[PDB]
């Protein structure tokens, strides 16, 4: 009687590449998570052009079953400081949650 069953996701953190100016790169990441229950939660994002675009759909009706996916496309033109993240939101109801609302660290600059 010996036996685990631990799920890992990697959507939690995204690593980006050595990118350069007049470039353009595109980065995809899904996220799963076999949930017993059905929670409604809503996600949103921040900064029009650059961030997680794509299919991402979670404030719709599903749970941590469904899937999330997070497309970003970097091309910046000149050297700056524009990094992104994801913020994640509460349930409707009072769903036991320590201190939610993680937040995925998106680092991505560009060349010289």
């Amino acid at each position: 009687p010996m036996g685990l069953l631990p799920l890992k996701v990697t959507h939690t953190t995204l690593c980006w590449g050595s990118t350069k100016l007049r470039t353009d790169v595109r980065k995809s990441m899904q996220v799963k998570n076999t949930a017993d229950k059905r929670l409604v939660i809503r996600l949103g994002i921040q900064g029009p052009g650059f961030q997680l675009v794509g299919t991402d759909s979670s404030t719709i009706t599903l749970q941590a079953m469904e899937c999330r996916s997070v497309v970003i496309n970097f091309c910046p033109t000149v050297c700056g400081a524009a990094i992104g993240a994801l913020s994640f939101y509460a349930p409707p109801g009072a769903h036991n949650s320590n201190q939610p609302g993680l937040e995925i660290p998106l680092y991505g600059y560009g060349g010289s």
